[PDB]
RNA sequence: ACAU
DNA sequence: CGATGT
């Protein structure tokens, strides 16, 4: 109903979908961004979203930081919490670095802990999350 | 349909 | 308009 603003958001951009994929955090109080991640030659929109959940996760733990993380995607979110990214990009050596991006996020839930909450950013209602590319 |  | 997803 409110925005949490001391949260972190996230966000997708890419050219192409699939494209080239890359993804950033920001406060979502100040816009601040935080982290941004160098983009990637061939990805889907759900991956990129997917990657920035769980870079968020590890930001805000290397950190000791109890913020909730916003994302606009339903999908990501989803995947987060299953531990699983489950996209229908097809494995090949065009989509191996994404691939194993995505890989090594599901390993890296599937060893550490968190309780971070993960919440779904309504743009309905707030306009454009605050990552927004 | 909803979310991108 | 087409693509990624639940
Ligand atoms: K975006
Ligand atoms: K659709
Ligand atoms: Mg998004
Ligand atoms: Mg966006």
């Amino acid at each position: 109903e409110e925005i949490i603003w001391e949260s972190l958001s996230v966000d997708v951009g890419s050219q192409g979908n699939p494209g080239i994929v890359e993804y950033k955090g920001v406060d979502t109080k100040t816009g601040e961004v935080l982290f941004e991640r160098e983009p990637i030659p061939i990805g889907t929109n759900n991956m990129g979203e997917f990657l920035a959940i769980v870079h968020g996760l590890r930001y805000l733990k290397e950190r000791n930081s109890r913020k909730p993380i916003y994302s606009d995607s339903q999908t990501a979110i989803k995947w987060v919490k299953d531990k699983k990214a489950k996209s229908t990009l097809v494995r090949n050596e065009e989509t191996a670095l994404i691939w194993k991006l995505v890989d090594e996020a599901e390993e890296w839930l599937n060893t550490h802990t968190y309780e971070t909450p993960i919440l779904k950013w309504q743009t309905d209602k707030w306009g454009a999350i605050k990552a927004d590319y």
